[PDB]
């Protein structure tokens, strides 16, 4: 059993929607990023790479490499997962916590769990996603951006 | 073995004391919330629900439902725990990290561990609580609110 | 198997370099602290003490005690580890996430893993360190300080 932890942040910028956990969520503003800025999947990817001792998302897929521009975070998720499995690991379970004042993540979580479980080739029960606001405090409370944390357990 | 993670924040507002980890801690200002605003127990609850793949505190006990107004966070903690156990889980251990510039949590932690272990029906040794300031940085460093993180391991 | 979580923050102040994960990293400003302000090792220490139910770094090594002034965080790391092992624990694995806009931690991570694994008497593979910026948001995004999170799994 191996434990991992990931954390990510992306700033709001431009027009909506935003992509979180693979879900296109309607919002007044979008998120600024090289890729699709999916904070939830970056934090998850890092948690999994962390538990595998493979480093982090930026070590494997550089901000500098042009191909990663506009990149689908689920692709990165699946690749990191491919490499993790090849190192001999299997999924224990993952838990994600989206820290955002808005939009409301609640209704999109079921679909998120479907995408993530698909990507990790596991059952939805091994995947949990949740959300919380920082009750108007901070860059998140001010609507400046979204953050996300995640933990993973590999076997 | 299943892993979970929780995170919560509540803003200062009104008169003291504050309730953290179930402990009434004297402070110049109190915390604003629908319930008692116990940041430590919300973060813990989410960590446990997360490890169980039951979602989050707000999914089980809505901000909208009036009964939860003024609600004792230990009640929510015990209920979430009831449901978790019914899903077949048993406690491995939990670790909580209170992020607050003040007040000093240190002297109240023993009592916190007593309440939490009581609520989870475990031994104090399976429960750990700690604290840290953000050295004057951020909404926490500015005394605007308190945050808390927690991880849990279920069996 | 026992899980732990740690979190720490230190403000920039003075002249560089900074010490992170035991590595002297050149930077325009340094970090303000009683000790060497190694955010990465404090967060790690707490994660390990947390998994062991030993509390936190400040419980074991007080800000008030003068000896800890200028103190080498690896010393504290090794001591906390000594005490943890004496309580009967063995390392499962640790994962660290440095949240800093700058400097770039990437090139110093290998050396960090060497120091940490040395200190914990484990193999580098049981140690992972990663980094992330908060994309210009927050006290970290503003260059006001560095934060760090860590999780640990004890056996
Ligand atoms: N202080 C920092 C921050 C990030 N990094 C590295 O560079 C990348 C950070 O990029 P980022 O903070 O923009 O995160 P994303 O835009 O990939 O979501 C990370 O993936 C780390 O590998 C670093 O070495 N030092
Ligand atoms: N961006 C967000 C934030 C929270 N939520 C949900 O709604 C609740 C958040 O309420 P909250 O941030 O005020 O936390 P508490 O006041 O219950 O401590 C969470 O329990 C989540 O279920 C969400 O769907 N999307
Ligand atoms: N709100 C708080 C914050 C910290 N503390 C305790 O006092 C110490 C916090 O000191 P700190 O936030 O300056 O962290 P460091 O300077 O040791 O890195 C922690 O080690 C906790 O034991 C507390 O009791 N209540
Ligand atoms: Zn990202
Ligand atoms: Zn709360
Ligand atoms: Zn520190």
């Amino acid at each position: 059993m191996r434990i991992g932890h990931g954390f990510d942040v992306h700033a709001f910028g431009g027009e909506g929607p935003i992509i979180i956990g693979g879900v296109r969520i309607p919002y007044e503003k979008g998120l600024l990023a090289h890729s699709d800025g999916d904070v939830a999947l970056h934090a998850l990817t890092d948690a999994l790479l962390g538990a595998a001792a493979l480093g982090d998302i930026g070590k494997l897929f550089p901000d500098t490499d042009p191909a990663f521009k506009g990149a689908d975070s689920r692709e990165l998720l699946r690749e990191a997962w491919r490499r993790i499995q090849a190192k001999g690991y299997t999924l224990g379970n993952v838990d994600v916590t989206i820290i955002a004042q808005a939009p409301k993540m609640l209704p999109h979580i079921p679909q998120m769990r479907v995408f993530i479980a698909e990507d990790l080739g596991c059952h939805m029960d091994d995947v949990n996603v949740k959300a919380t606001t920082t009750e108007k405090l901070g860059f998140t409370g001010r609507g400046e951006g979204i953050a996300c944390e995640a933990v993973a357990l590999l076997i």
